[PDB]
């Protein structure tokens, strides 16, 4: 009866990968009723990300699909490969709970974020810390429990005004609203959150979660890029050991 | 099952509860592991101090304030983990056969699991690569055929007693009740060479003891967190300061 938490991750190969997929992976190992939905942006799937999920045990899907030459946001396709993956896995009207998550891999998460976003009804959502240029993000929550805005300072105006790392969709919405997928083409940017949503729910109808949207439970930390000037041109360390 | 001694300096600033929370979600998966807090600050913080609390962990909370002078060359979190060898030897009677290892993690890297049972099993010194050190992809200790340390596989002074990071090594606890004068140097050590200020009055090359399928497996990364941006808070702020992140 435990809804699965459907988490999909787009991933691309760089020095950190490995580290921040193991970290993640960690965090995830603790959830219950978990399917990690990996999409690398790369012509193929990569020995490091297949042997990396292999080896947790966790219950996973690895699919691939490149970003075209123009690299509109970062992990746009592979999000929407998933939502594709989901659609033609899951039957419109299947009576198997499922809750969509979308995850980027250098974010932060704790246990309990899992716990709050499970009993997703049809789109929920919470604060997050260090998005829009502001200490965290937070849905606008009135006394009746009901989303009435959002306290952001960029564009304020979004129908969504969100991060990714911010909401959660039953996975019925999903299945029903076939055709909804992240827009790439013409798209302002910080609206991909909203060119979703906007298609699946109603502002009244999302569900607040973290204590009426007052605690911060997901952080949207980034990772430094590593100095690797002394391998010089020709390298030193031995380029077959993975890191 | 060997107790591990995780020492942890760790300071407030932005990132620090999610930097402590991600953390937390690794050693959860470790048994039989003792989680050594040291704040840098005046007082234990109630953000720390709650957090580790409610992580169901075994830990220590502890705290020293670096002095506001000294951040004005003193390696980051060298008194708290100073404060953390003071208690070991304080709490751990020099003779007592307990079996337990130290390790110094510092708060932003990324462990893997593997990486705390190849240290667990440590009689004196165990050592191993780690990733995003010294300007490269990752150091390794170089081993010869008869299971020795040798030398390192570094770019950044190779020839040092220890070239090698914080991250990776670990010491018998053992060992560092019995030596019980050595510490971290403040002063007095050329840069980048605190790491080797310890280990040369705690052991010889010669007692190392090579982890990570001999020194060939990265079990550990030196990943670094960049900066949250908060332009848009304003001077006088935008968000509420009460809620803590
Ligand atoms: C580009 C470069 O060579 N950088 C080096 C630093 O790596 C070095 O910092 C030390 O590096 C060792 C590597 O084993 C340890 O990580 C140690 O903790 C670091 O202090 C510094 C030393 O001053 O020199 C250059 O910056
Ligand atoms: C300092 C500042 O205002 N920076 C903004 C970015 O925040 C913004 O990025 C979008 O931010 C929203 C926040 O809810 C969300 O994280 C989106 O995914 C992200 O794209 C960017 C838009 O291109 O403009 C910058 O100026
Ligand atoms: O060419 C790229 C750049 C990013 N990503 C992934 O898509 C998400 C976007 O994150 P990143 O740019 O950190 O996002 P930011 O922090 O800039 O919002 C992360 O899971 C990345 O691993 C990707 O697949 N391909
Ligand atoms: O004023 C400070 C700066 C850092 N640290 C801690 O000491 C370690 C040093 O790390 P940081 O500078 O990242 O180290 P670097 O990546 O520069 O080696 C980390 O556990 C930090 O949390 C601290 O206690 N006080
Ligand atoms: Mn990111
Ligand atoms: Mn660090």
């Amino acid at each position: 009866a435990l809804p699965t938490i459907h988490v999909v991750t787009p991933t691309y190969s760089r020095p950190v990968q490995k580290a921040e997929l193991t970290r993640m992976a960690n965090t995830l190992l603790h959830v219950p009723n978990l399917h990690w939905l990996v999409v690398e942006d790369a012509p193929r799937r990569t020995p490091l990300t297949a042997r990396l999920l292999r080896d947790t045990g966790l219950n996973y899907t690895h699919l691939h699909v490149e970003t075209p030459r123009n690299y509109i946001p970062r992990g746009t396709m592979q999000r929407n490969l998933a939502l594709r993956w989901l659609r033609e896995t899951f039957p419109r009207n299947s009576s198997q709970p499922g809750v969509v998550y979308f995850a980027d891999d250098d974010n932060t998460y704790s246990l309990e974020l899992f716990e709050e976003m499970r009993s997703t009804r049809r789109v929920s959502v919470w604060p997050v810390a260090f998005v829009g240029g502001l200490r965290y993000e937070a849905p606008r929550v009135n006394g009746a429990g009901k989303v009435v805005r959002w306290k952001t300072v960029f564009d304020p105006h979004r129908p969504f005004a969100i991060d990714m790392a911010g909401f959660a969709v039953n996975l019925r919405l999903i299945l029903q609203r076939s055709q909804a997928y992240f827009k790439l083409r013409g798209v302002k940017g910080g609206y991909q959150e909203s060119s979703l949503l906007r298609e699946l729910v109603t502002l009244n109808d999302l569900e607040p979660k973290a204590a009426n949207c007052t605690k911060i439970l997901v952080w949207h930390t980034r990772t430094e890029k590593p100095v690797l000037v002394n391998e010089g041109k020709k390298g030193f360390t031995d380029p077959s050991v993975e890191i």
